């Protein structure tokens, strides 16, 4: 009773509505919508915006369906917004365990929500795939996907296919082991599942490409570790070849030499995948990065266009993936077409055509001596969508030029609970500005070429849409909303929007109006593992729906400053080297991931260094009683023992009193 296959396939010419997460189920995310051009984009204005009770990250793409808002917040939470009075219908909040953040690798985020028939579906934190009513947010029907005793969680917006709804989950950086779903729509009952690698050979395989798959992995230990593989993110439809893509992740852990310590490519991590949507059977696979041993997931945004190469119409499948090469594949038969660099690529020479395998440089598997690399975990490329203008032919890219360090832990690798990437991902201590970099890609497919492209200072800027009007829109780390020429990449609109942007805009027809909205949130594993970069102007959290239109005239209001704040002046802090190195490491391991790498946070949790001393005298209390548990500090008494914790204030306290020398 409503959204069905033919709706969502009708907005590929009519603009007015926004069905699925990449828009349509070819994730173009282009809108034939033209109201707003290059020629008036400069009258762009506020048009209304919703305060939201939200402190993290907003990653949702918001879906517009007869005349309301469908979109998402932190912690998994579901609102509908009726965009003719601006005033919220209904929230659903699924409730999830705030201290869930502790085997949730990268903020408690939520890409968004998908639309089929008179629902609402989306996916939590906590592994649930819930249906909700469209009218009234009543949950309908509720699955828990995942083991709830494995560090899994749901990140990613699902999407709906022949009336099942498509899902993954996320997890492989504590070790998991990935997989992909369908649900029927109606009940929630699993119609079928893919795993994306071998489990138990113990066990029987679920389906025979894992059999195969088997063929590549070495050792009796992937199993044990998860092995990785997780569809947290991107997938696409074809329903004339019947086909649906979805992209896998990194492996578990990040370092095959732990993981895989025999070598293999270990299939199907960092892969594409063409699944028959009534089975769940593979029609075909391309790896994108075999035996990935770099965090490098082929999960990015998967984009089904059709492109003039060589003289000939091919029905090709784009994805520009983290670790920096542009594909095209012909997306019938999963033939590479085309592999080049998009960006700083020093990990591999080239992607040989022949063999459709990349041609890795000297050491980048870091087996003896660690490695200096790009791309990084972060990516070239990472979730922040990207776009498709059939109109300039161009693919708009949010580009990240961030270093990459890796070393091996090999035999000295220990699984904990925590991340587990064996790749001494916990060595660093900051994100330096002067080694980042972000830009605004236009890239073109056929000529395998930058068009233009937008400098930024860092990374970490948010989604681009593309439109019928020759224009692309972006958020950005620094604070701003911009519109550019899609032709040219000229700057043609800005606006303050008192919060970072990571998510995507998206825009819709109402009323014969046209509107762009954006989902305000400053937020993503990035702003957790902080350092310098993540902590320049602008780069803060103000949650807000955010809708403009032409000759809009609302304004935001002017946040009020910063209460006082007298910064103790810290004590010298006397301690055996060996002392302060156990909590440096002890830190790195367990605290990073959400106080900040090196103790450098990004703002939305606190930062260590500048504690109260009252907090100080219960770090016990509050790391392994659990004192600030309701508030989603974990307490980890089932990992560290109380010299640990102390050895880790020492660090802290180290680190504070070495960045207070160091103004002064
Ligand atoms: C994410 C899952 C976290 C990890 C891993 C660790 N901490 Fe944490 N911590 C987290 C949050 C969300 C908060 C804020 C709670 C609130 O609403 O205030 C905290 C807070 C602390 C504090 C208090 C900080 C202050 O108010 O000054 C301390 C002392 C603290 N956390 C310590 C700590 C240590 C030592 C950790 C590694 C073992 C650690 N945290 C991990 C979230 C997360
Ligand atoms: O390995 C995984 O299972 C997995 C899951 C997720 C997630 O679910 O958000 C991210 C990643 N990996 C990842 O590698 C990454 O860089 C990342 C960034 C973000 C974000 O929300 O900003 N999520 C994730
Ligand atoms: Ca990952």
């Amino acid at each position: 009773a409503g959204v069905d296959e033919a709706a969502i396939r009708a907005t590929e010419q009519a603009g007015g509505e926004w069905l699925s997460h990449g828009r349509t189920y070819a994730e173009q995310r282009f809108s034939p919508l033209k109201q707003i051009d290059a020629s008036n984009v400069r009258s762009l204005g506020l048009a209304w915006y919703m305060d939201l009770d939200n402190t993290r990250g907003l990653e949702a793409t918001p879906l517009f369906h007869d005349g309301v808002i469908y979109t998402s917040m932190s912690w998994s939470r579901v609102i509908a917004v009726d965009a003719a009075s601006g005033k919220e219908l209904w929230r659903y909040d699924p409730e999830v365990a705030k201290v869930k953040a502790r085997t949730s690798c990268c903020d408690a985020v939520n890409r968004g929500v998908a639309l089929w028939g008179d629902k609402v579906y989306v996916g939590t934190l906590d592994g649930r795939l819930i249906a909700l009513d469209a009218k009234t947010g009543k949950a309908i029907w509720s699955q828990q996907t995942t083991d709830p005793a494995k560090p899994y969680s749901i990140t990613g917006a699902p999407r709906v296919v022949k009336g099942k709804v498509i899902i993954g989950n996320g997890g492989a950086e504590y070790g998991v082991r990935g997989f992909v779903s369908a649900y029927d729509a109606d009940t929630g009952k699993l119609a079928w599942r893919f795993y994306t690698v071998p489990g138990d050979p113990a066990l029987p395989y679920e389906h025979p490409e894992l059999r195969e798959a088997a063929k590549t992995w070495q050792g009796d230990q992937y199993w044990k570790l998860g092995g990785g593989g997780t569809v947290w993110d991107s997938m696409a439809y074809d329903p004339e070849l019947d086909l649906l893509y979805v992209g896998t992740g990194n492996g578990s852990p990040w370092n095959r030499e732990v993981r895989s310590p025999g070598g293999g490519d270990n299939l199907y991590l960092s892969s594409i995948l063409a699944i028959r949507p009534d089975t769940g059977k593979l029609a075909w696979h391309y790896q994108v990065t075999p035996g990935d041993s770099w965090d490098f997931t082929a999960t990015q945004q998967i984009t089904l266009a059709e492109l003039n190469i060589d003289g000939k119409p091919r029905k090709v499948l784009m994805q520009a993936p983290k670790n920096g090469f542009f594909y095209v594949l012909d997306r019938t038969n999963g033939k590479l077409i085309s592999a080049e660099k998009f960006g700083k690529v020093t990990w591999a020479e080239k992607v040989d055509l022949a063999t459709g395998r990349p041609v890795e440089a000297p050491g980048v598997r870091y087996e003896k001596e660690p490695i200096v690399m790009w791309p990084s975990p972060f990516g070239a490329h990472n979730w922040h969508s990207m776009s498709f203008n059939p109109g300039t032919g161009l693919v708009y890219i949010p580009y990240q030029e961030v270093p990459g360090v890796y070393r091996n832990e090999g035999k000295d690798f220990v699984t904990r609970k925590a991340f587990n990437t064996a790749a001494g991902f916990a060595d660093a201590t900051d994100v330096p500005a002067a080694v980042v970099s972000g830009a605004l890609l236009a890239w073109d497919p056929v000529k395998q070429k930058a068009a233009w492209k937008v400098p930024y200072p860092t990374h970490w800027n948010g989604g681009t849409l593309s439109t019928a009007g020759n224009l692309v829109f972006q958020g950005t780390a620094a604070g701003q909303m911009h519109a550019y020429s899609a032709d040219k990449g000229e700057a043609l609109w800005q606006f303050e929007a008192q919060s970072g942007i990571v998510a995507a805009p998206m825009t819709f027809e109402l009323a014969g109006r046209q509107y762009v909205a954006i989902m305000a949130g400053w937020g993503g594993v990035a702003t957790l593992t902080g350092g310098e970069s993540m902590n320049l102007p602008g780069m803060k959290n103000r949650s807000r729906l955010l809708v403009f239109a032409l000759d809009g005239k609302a304004q935001l209001p002017p946040p009020a400053p910063a209460p006082a704040k007298v910064e103790r002046v810290p004590q010298p802090v006397t301690a055996a080297p060996e002392q302060v190195q156990a909590g440096k490491q002890l830190y790195g391991q367990f605290c990073s991931v959400c106080h900040g790498m090196g103790t450098i946070s990004g703002g939305l949790i606190p930062d260590l260094r500048q504690s109260s001393d009252a907090t100080r005298e219960h770090f016990q209390q509050i790391v392994l009683q659990g004192a600030l548990k309701p508030l989603g500090m974990p307490s980890f008494d089932d990992s560290l023992k109380p010299e640990e914790v102390e050895q880790i204030k020492l660090y802290v306290m180290s680190r504070e009193y070495e960045d207070y020398m160091a103004r002064h």
